């Protein structure tokens, strides 16, 4: 006939708390769809006295839930919550040990993609345009990245235990990030073709696929020309707190105090292991929990990172 009620708050953003009278004869699932308690699915579990005022994240399934996680997330997908709240089901039961003064992640579940990424965004100037990930990142250079990590596989579309690709992340997270204001000018010199300058904003000025070296960028890269000749490219002005250079995985030396970090990826094209390296007294070697110094380093290298502010070219 009737029901014993507690009140409970609902929400998709940690921020608006919505009141809700819930039945403790029927379950979560029953009244509001996919319902998470910090994390864990409590779809199947009924209201116990000590739920009590406690707040349980939903799905956005009206214009309110919707609204709020458009502005906290800067997403329009429903199913960001589910991937989010699944994600950090696991996250929260990672260690996030301080190696070298940065938050970093013992090894678990393929997550050393997660763990190079975590101590590179440490080391550059980068602020996320989302709340969400302004306020988790703040909580990760504390100490507790749990709900950062779940975000950035939300982010990715990618789940706990997947293998993960460090300059992917960086792709999908630099998207999120404000680089408005980065520049990059570029000019490429053929005998035959001649010279074509390109300006490119954004991402697309912060990232280069092809070398790991900021100073042979500088100097000139060779590239194939239409004509079937090479021709040379080379960086001419750039405005940004930071460049990030990649190339497939190879045995590079990196010099300590000719770049702020960078990461190595030894294995192969479908399963490896990656490394973090720091350049800051000496070279730190972070793998997760793990870290070695040595004042020489060779490995595999896919990523470098550099500080920058505005560099003009002499040539
Ligand atoms: C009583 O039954 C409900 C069901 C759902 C639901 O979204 N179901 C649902 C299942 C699987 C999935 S899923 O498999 O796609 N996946 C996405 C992320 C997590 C699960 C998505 C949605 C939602 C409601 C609420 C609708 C709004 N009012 C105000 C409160 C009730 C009631
Ligand atoms: C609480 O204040 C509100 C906020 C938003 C919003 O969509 N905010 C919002 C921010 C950034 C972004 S964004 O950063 O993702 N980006 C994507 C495209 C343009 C901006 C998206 C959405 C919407 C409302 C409603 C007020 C009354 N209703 C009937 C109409 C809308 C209220
Ligand atoms: C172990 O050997 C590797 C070789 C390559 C490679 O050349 N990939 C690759 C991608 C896009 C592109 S591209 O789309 O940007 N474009 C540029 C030139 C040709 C195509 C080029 C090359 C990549 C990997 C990665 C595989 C797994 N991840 C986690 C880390 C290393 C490993
Ligand atoms: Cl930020
Ligand atoms: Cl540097
Ligand atoms: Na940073
Ligand atoms: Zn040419």
């Amino acid at each position: 006939a009737e029901v014993r009620t507690i009140k409970v708050f609902t929400t998709v953003d940690n921020i608006n708390l919505h009141t809700q009278v819930v039945d403790m004869s029927m379950t979560y699932g029953q009244q509001f769809g996919p319902t998470y308690l910090d994390g864990a699915d409590v779809t199947k579990i009924k209201p116990h006295n000590s739920h009590e005022g406690k707040t349980f994240y939903v799905l956005p399934n009206d214009d309110t839930l919707r609204v709020e996680a458009f502005e906290y997330y800067h997403t329009t997908d429903p199913s960001f919550l589910g991937r989010y709240m699944s994600a950090l089901n696991h996250t929260k039961k990672w260690k996030y040990p301080q190696v070298n003064g940065l938050t970093s992640i013992k090894w678990a579940d393929n997550n050393c993609y997660l763990a190079t990424a975590l101590l590179t965004l440490q080391q550059i100037e980068l602020k996320f345009n989302p709340p969400a990930l302004q306020d988790a990142y703040y909580r990760a250079r504390a100490g507790e990245a749990a709900n950062f990590c779940a975000l950035i596989l939300a982010y990715c579309n990618k789940t706990v235990g997947e293998l993960g690709d460090v300059r992917e992340t960086m792709s999908y997270l630099f998207q999120h990030a404000n680089l408005d204001s980065c520049k990059r000018v570029l000019n490429v010199v053929c005998k035959t073709c001649g010279q074509q300058q390109t300006t490119l904003k954004g991402v697309e000025a912060v990232m280069y696929m092809g070398t790991l070296s900021y100073e042979q960028f500088k100097k000139g890269v060779q590239i194939p020309c239409t004509c079937g000749k090479q021709a040379t490219k080379y960086l001419v002005q750039q405005e940004s707190p930071f460049v990030m250079m990649s190339a497939p995985p190879a045995q590079y030396e990196l010099k300590h105090g000719t770049f702020t970090c960078a990461s190595e990826y030894t294995g192969n094209y479908q399963c490896g292991h990656y490394k973090h390296i720091t350049s800051k007294e000496t070279l730190y070697c972070i793998d997760g929990a793990l870290l070695t110094k040595s004042s020489e380093y060779k490995g595999p290298i896919t990523d470098v990172f550099y500080k920058e502010n505005s560099y003009t070219t002499t040539i």
